[PDB]
């Protein structure tokens, strides 16, 4: 579990979004596993605007932060689940690192700020849904 709070927005994994998130819906994309909802309070997370391929992510199943090298955002096949049928997920970045069910929502950051959130994983791999192209989160 976990979310990004920037201005009047809350960014969460779409498969984990709440009733309140859906009642205050701004934008959602099943192919990216992202949902953004509106908030009354101000969020102070800074979003990165860069092409960094190194950073640090939070792993709740280990209660630790890990440094990682990650790939550029791309279309990657993701196996079926109680949340989605088998499909390609867009804007996805992979890294060699630990992750397991329960870790989605952990933030990935570089020196410039928030890069994305854990969205997929397994087999000594971790997948991050990128948020750096969502320029409207600032304005
Ligand atoms: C079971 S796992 O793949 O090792 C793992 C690891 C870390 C974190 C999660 C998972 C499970 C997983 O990948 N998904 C279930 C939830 C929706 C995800 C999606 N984006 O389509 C896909
Ligand atoms: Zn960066």
């Amino acid at each position: 579990s976990g979310a990004i709070y920037v201005g009047n927005y809350r960014v969460v994994n779409r498969h984990l979004a709440t009733h309140n998130d859906w009642a205050n819906l701004v934008w959602e994309d099943s192919s990216r596993d992202l949902l953004v909802s509106s908030t009354t309070a101000q969020g102070c997370d800074t979003i990165a605007r860069c092409d960094c391929q190194t950073g640090v992510y939070y792993c709740s199943s280990r209660r630790k932060h890990y440094p990682v090298s990650f790939s550029k955002p791309s279309l990657i096949f993701v196996e079926a689940s109680e949340y989605y049928p088998a499909r390609y997920q867009s804007h996805l970045m992979l890294a060699v690192g630990h992750s397991e069910p329960g870790d989605c929502g952990g933030i990935l950051r570089c020196q410039h700020g928030v890069v994305g959130i854990v969205s997929t994983g397994g087999n000594g791999l971790v997948g991050f849904a990128d948020v750096r192209d969502l320029l409207w989160l600032d304005e």
